[PDB]
């Protein structure tokens, strides 16, 4: 379900099979790294800072079904454990860097919660700017001061 | 020797080099997955609904001959084993399916005798349709309500 973005031989996001689409944050440089997925016509929305295009058939069985639940706690990523409270999520300041970008932000049961686009750094932990799914729509949350990843 | 056709990142076909020709049914989409063949000249012939080209120096040592001499009994494919009868090629129904066109059939000293373009289903046995070659010169036997393959 996750794919890598790469520009110029380098890992700069993710892209990932949510549903029926083939998501990969608008502001990611480079091109999906599977032939399958490149070739495919993305519709950008610089509101969402969003990117799809929809799944081809033999892929379709791989994609993850996303969700707008997300109870205060912690949340699962790459790097370890994100975590989500006052409408906020956090991580100890230095595990997040540029090129994470795309990365998604797993819950437990796997449902994929938010996807990273930069974090601003407000000491002890950096609180992420991620895009995010409301009560069935997309939406962005960036934090002031953030950095873009 | 068998090289094979990509459209889209998607293979459609396969091309062959057989005799000091590179061939490659005229049908199919897509170029020729290898740089040193991809480049060349074809000429085509909707007659044949082939579509040969001459066979890199380099690349010469690497194909596959054919004969006329084809008596009656059985030869090999890459699915199992053809039979030859009555002027007809077949195969257990089922052993043959779409994207298979290309596929050389051998007989027992390695010499291609047959190239696969499609089948018609009769029951149990479909007879191929395929590129063989005649006294000195190729001929295409296409079984009535074949299904290019």
């Amino acid at each position: 379900c996750i794919f890598e973005v790469k520009h110029e031989g380098k890992v700069m996001g993710y892209a990932c099979l949510v549903g029926d689409k083939v998501m990969k944050p608008a502001h990611v440089k480079g091109t999906i790294d599977n032939a399958d997925l490149a070739k495919l016509a993305f519709k950008r929305s610089s509101k969402y800072d969003l990117e799809c295009a929809q799944i081809p058939v033999h892929m379709k069985s791989d994609a993850s079904k996303f969700t707008h639940e997300k109870p205060e706690g912690y949340y699962n990523w790459h790097h370890g454990a994100v975590q989500y409270s006052g409408g906020r999520f956090t991580i100890p300041t230095g595990a997040g860097k540029p090129g994470d970008s795309g990365r998604p932000i797993f819950d437990n049961k796997g449902r994929v919660v938010a996807i990273v686009l930069g974090g601003a750094n407000e000491g002890a932990r950096t609180a992420l700017s991620v895009v995010t799914w409301n009560k069935d729509i997309v939406t962005k949350i960036t934090p002031e001061g953030a950095e873009e990843w």
